[PDB]
């Protein structure tokens, strides 16, 4: 059983010599340890103007925001708005394209709809260009056959599961999840009295924060505070104690096992391997895989390891759980760095706190 001071000594001996070595200049990271929050930050938010990192400085967290929207989608199946079984062209009727008959809402939310590339280009910049974008959009594979992580499937997904509700992204993921979590430090778009919290991220030693995007609130524009990622960690680790029924339901769902790659399990943004495992094997992402469908989605076992890994310009994140263990950790930088790294680094703190 560990104490504060040996939690502590165990993750600033894995942090300091990788702040060092990845020339990262600042870091917040949180560990669940028996379901209670433990904080710590490192370095500068703002290297030339000299901020330090806080417990309420805002990071990018990238891909991360994948996983709010898995659970805004799990809950309006939950409220009974959306079905993963329906078509897309249900909520888009525009998309009168043969090849988008046969993509269901399933297919955008686990990257499994044929091929979209994984980012919307740049040229497109209205609901014209992003339509056009979908309506001329040739698949390479049949609906189901293939995982291709992507931003463009599961950011559509996000956008078409909030129309039900009446309510845009933004607002139905603060109305729904961010809110009743008490996530009050974090956005979408950063309000002007919170600028001053908003870290720099740094790409080749230059500040950077990254550009606004068609679909970007969905797929990788979230930015927290490590106190809300813990947050964050701590609710989709157990439920249990979440008021709003169709929340803590659609938290379950986003933790149920869609498809299966190799030793991988698609959740709704999360993402699954069995525990334990070894080191190795969470250390081909960015590859187009065959994808076995589970149906019904298999529910959620608590011997996983539950995470995911986000980037942008200047920021890298990574999150991780282990519900059979009240176990997780939150590691959020101001700095991209190589995804093996951030595992590798999540696993030696998490395998200390047995
Ligand atoms: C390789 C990908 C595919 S896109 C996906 C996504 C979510 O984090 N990232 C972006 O959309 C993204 N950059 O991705 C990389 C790291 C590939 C990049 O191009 O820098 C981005 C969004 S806004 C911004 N600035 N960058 N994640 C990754 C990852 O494994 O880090």
């Amino acid at each position: 059983m560990k104490t504060e001071q040996q939690i502590a000594d165990i993750v600033n001996r894995t942090i300091t010599p990788l702040m060092q070595e990845q020339a990262i200049p600042g870091m917040a990271v949180a560990v669940i340890y028996q379901g209670k929050p433990y904080y710590f930050t490192w370095g500068k938010a703002d290297i030339a103007n000299n901020h330090p990192v806080t417990q309420q400085t805002l990071f990018e967290l990238g891909s991360v925001s994948k996983t709010f929207n898995g659970v805004l989608g799990g809950d309006a199946i939950a409220r009974g708005e959306i079905k993963l079984s329906d078509p897309v062209t249900k909520y888009w009727p525009e998309l009168t394209g043969k090849q988008w008959q046969g993509i269901r809402l399933l297919h955008l939310a686990t990257y499994t709809e044929g091929g979209l590339p994984l980012k919307i280009p740049d040229d497109v910049r209205d609901k014209a260009a992003l339509l056009h974008f979908y309506q001329n959009w040739q698949p390479q594979w049949t609906p189901g056959a293939k995982r291709l992580y992507a931003n463009s499937s599961i950011g559509l997904f996000g956008a078409l599961a909030v129309k039900p509700s009446g309510m845009s992204y933004e607002e139905a993921m603060t109305r729904r999840v961010l809110q009743p979590l008490k996530l009050a430090h974090t956005w979408i778009t950063v309000p002007q009295n919170e600028q001053k919290d908003y870290a720099w991220g740094y790409r080749e030693g230059k500040p950077v924060h990254s550009s606004p995007g068609q679909l970007d609130a969905e797929a990788y524009g979230v930015k927290s505070s490590v106190i809300d990622m813990a947050r964050w960690v701590q609710a989709n680790m157990d439920a249990s104690h979440v008021q709003e029924k169709t929340l803590q339901q659609g938290i379950a769902l986003a933790q149920s096992r869609y498809w299966r790659i190799g030793d991988m399990y698609q959740g709704l943004g999360w993402e699954m391997l069995n525990w334990p495992l070894k080191a190795d094997s969470i250390i081909v992402a960015l590859a187009a895989l065959p994808a076995v469908e589970v149906n019904p989605p298999a529910p959620a076992v608590k011997a996983s390891w539950v995470h995911k890994t986000g980037s942008t310009g200047g920021f890298g994140s990574y999150v991780a759980f282990v519900p059979e263990k009240n176990l997780g950790i939150v590691m959020l930088a101001n700095k991209s760095y190589p995804y093996p790294v951030r595992v590798e680094a999540a696993w030696r703190i998490l395998e200390k706190l047995q």
